[PDB]
């Protein structure tokens, strides 16, 4: 559980670093700095307007953006369930 | 677990083949080609703007679209839950 | 499990009957007939735009609408988890 | 289980008392009185338009609003999961 939450924070920070560099210049409101990118990736993790509000607008400039976002959603949500269920048992 | 992930991929692919055919011509931005259709059905599976942003606009042209999307949501949502729980149990 | 799904269908139909009578006249696009109301209550059960898209617009005309919608969400989602987990075990 | 449902109600009430105070004057439609604040925090807890529709507009005026809402989502989401699983286990 402790190791699970550690992995989640590292992946979240690494993903927000990547997102800042990729979309920061073209999408400054969402990815303009590390802070903004961490906030956006949390919104995306919660699945709130991820496609209609974030990813589809991002894909209009960067067609391959889904290669970042879809694996991120698959990875962070699977980890979150694993962490939530893992903490409940212990 | 592997068979579940295989079944989900097959079901997902056929669903996007069907959706391209049904809505492609009338909704090209969301279902105009297999790629776009795989992306939309993923958005639909996550439940993101599925009704307000996709299914209701689709229902304006195709009144029965709900016969496709509602069973799709029910089928994939039950499977993704079963798959994610399946990995957790088969690791404890 | 079989009894759980039976209860869910009855509550869903009864709720869609109630919604048609309550909001049908003022909100015809969402609750104008039993069919429309069943579709809307499914959208509301999945939590998609339930407040921003449906309930807040409904509350502008019917201030107490939340007394219908909030218990519905609480009831149908709890039942759905109970049914999903219940089927997985058996 | 009962203690969990009690803790959630207390946490929910205090959160809506705080939100009324912090955002009431600047966001009256969503946090203008305790009632509106209880309703908004329920919408936020379900994750419905929490960021695009509530938290980002709130962050335009109050840049630190995320310090309130993100821990709120994390706290209530973990509790609601724990409460719902808790009833299921304490019936099997
Ligand atoms: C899982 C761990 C999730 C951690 C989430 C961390 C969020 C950090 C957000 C932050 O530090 N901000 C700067 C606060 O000064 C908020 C930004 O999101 C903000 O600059 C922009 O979004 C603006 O557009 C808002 O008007
Ligand atoms: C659960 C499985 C989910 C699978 C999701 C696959 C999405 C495929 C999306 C895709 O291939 N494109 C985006 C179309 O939206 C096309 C662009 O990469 C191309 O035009 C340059
Ligand atoms: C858990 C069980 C969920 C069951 C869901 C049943 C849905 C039945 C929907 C239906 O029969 N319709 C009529 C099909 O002719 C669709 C309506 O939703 C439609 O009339 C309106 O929404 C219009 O506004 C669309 O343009
Ligand atoms: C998990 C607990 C969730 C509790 C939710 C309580 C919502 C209370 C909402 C409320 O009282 N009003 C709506 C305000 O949005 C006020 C109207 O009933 C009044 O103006 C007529
Ligand atoms: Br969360
Ligand atoms: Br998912
Ligand atoms: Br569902
Ligand atoms: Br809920
Ligand atoms: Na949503
Ligand atoms: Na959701």
């Amino acid at each position: 559980v402790g190791s699970v939450a550690a992995l989640l924070t590292v992946v979240f920070y690494i993903a927000a670093v990547m997102a800042t560099n990729l979309y920061g210049a073209t999408f400054p409101e969402w990815f303009g700095d590390l802070s903004k990118s961490l906030y956006t990736l949390f919104q995306v993790m919660t699945l709130e307007s991820w496609s209609m509000g974030i990813v589809r607008p991002v894909m209009n400039v960067h067609p391959n953006a889904w290669v970042f976002f879809i694996p991120f959603i698959m990875l962070t949500t699977f980890t979150v369930l694993n962490l939530f269920i893992g903490i409940i048992v212990d």
